């Protein structure tokens, strides 16, 4: 639409990042690759806010992007992911999430919110763009069949408004999670899809600062596919161009012009996976389109990376107390170390497999 908000800006470097994939790029024993390696540090990415232990670095990279745009002669954004919901990924065998409904999970959320407007408060001169909760409103679209998610569902909508009421109220451009085509793509699954994130646009008082939907976070479709993959049987959206462009003129249609960001970040690989549903540490993912406001769609803002490849999906470790068993299936890269830590041979593998090549 009229005002895409990473037009104009340059997007500040997650410092993490850079320091991981600096340290990665050591230890890859050939130059080429190696070079290749450390060239990634310069592809931005979304920093994850999974923990209230994160506000302080949120605070960090306000406060250095707007020294660097005064630096620079820039206007700088900053890339967030607000991912801490009580009971959060209510489908999922395990979840890393710190807060509990019985636990006054909905108080300590938005006081976790309440940090995080803090902190962005009082850096007025930087953009910020945040994904509000993967795995999260997709869930109350198909599984709430999960008791785990029958139970979340007031919750999940209390604490994501919160977040989109209390956000835009210091002028974060928002995208909510929305999953990926194999999700809610499923012709039939659209229509629910859409009313569920039109009610939630309506009670957040239709603020102009909440964009529209974020698609394929921490996945691995193609944006636009070759052909499709045999996954995607029985589903006509089988990349992520048709799932947009079938799901957007809904949202229209509620009177919301909501547009889209589609993370690329494993994409460069198709048809690597046995089950669409099989998330965890894919074998062979390469890193995918850069991010980029090119993206060959009215719809679509920006291509970006949202999961910041190379930081594990979680441990094939059986004996963990936070094991997931979808990270121990064919498809999935074994041994695999705990959720966010670094994962050096798959982030070699997402590398030397990068398409288009780095
Ligand atoms: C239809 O069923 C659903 O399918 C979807 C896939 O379409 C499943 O979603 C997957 O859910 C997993 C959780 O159950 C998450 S793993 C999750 O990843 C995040 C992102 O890495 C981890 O957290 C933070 O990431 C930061 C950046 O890496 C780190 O700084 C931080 O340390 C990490 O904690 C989190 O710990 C992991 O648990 C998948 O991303 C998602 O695809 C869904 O489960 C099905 O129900």
């Amino acid at each position: 639409s009229a005002n895409n908000p990473w037009t104009g800006f340059q997007i500040f470097l997650s410092p993490y990042y850079a320091n991981e994939v600096a340290a990665a790029a050591k230890q890859i024993t050939d130059p080429t690759l190696s070079s290749k390696a450390a060239s990634v540090a310069n592809i931005p990415t979304f920093t994850w806010l999974d923990s209230v232990a994160k506000i302080p670095d949120l605070g960090t990279y306000l406060a250095s992007a707007s020294a660097l745009g005064k630096s620079t002669g820039t206007k700088q954004l900053v890339q967030i992911v607000i991912y801490d919901l009580p009971d959060r990924d209510c489908a999922a065998k395990a979840s890393n999430g710190e807060f509990s409904i019985a636990n006054n999970g909905q108080a300590n959320y938005e006081n976790y919110i309440d940090q995080i407007v803090a902190q962005i408060q009082q850096f007025p001169d930087v953009r910020v763009v945040a994904v509000i909760e993967p795995d999260s409103l997709a869930n109350l679209v198909t599984n709430l069949n999960v008791q785990k998610c029958a139970n979340a569902k007031t919750t999940y909508l209390a604490s994501v408004n919160y977040a989109l009421t209390n956000l835009a109220k210091v002028g974060v451009y928002m995208y909510m999670d929305a999953g990926h085509a194999g999700w809610l793509g499923w012709p039939a699954n659209l229509s629910p899809a859409a009313q569920l994130f039109t009610q939630v646009w309506q009670n957040a008082g239709k603020s102009p600062f909440i964009k529209g939907l974020a698609t394929n976070v921490a996945n691995y479709n193609a944006l636009q596919a070759a052909s499709p993959d045999p996954i995607t049987q029985g589903n006509p959206n089988y990349d992520e161009i048709h799932y947009i462009n079938a799901l957007a003129p809904l949202l229209q249609q509620a009177g919301w012009d909501a547009t889209f960001i589609v993370d690329q970040g494993r994409s460069g690989v198709q048809n690597i996976r046995q089950q669409w549903g099989d998330w965890c540490n894919i074998k062979g993912a390469g890193f995918g389109t850069r991010p980029t406001t090119n993206t060959g769609s009215q719809f679509i803002d920006s291509i970006v990376w949202v999961k910041p490849g190379g930081e594990s999906d979680g441990t094939s470790n059986s004996s963990s107390p936070r094991y997931d068993s979808t990270c121990s299936l064919p498809d999935a890269a074994q041994p695999a170390p705990e959720a966010g830590t670094w994962f050096q041979a798959y982030f070699q593998t997402l590398v030397s497999a990068a398409n288009p090549p780095l």
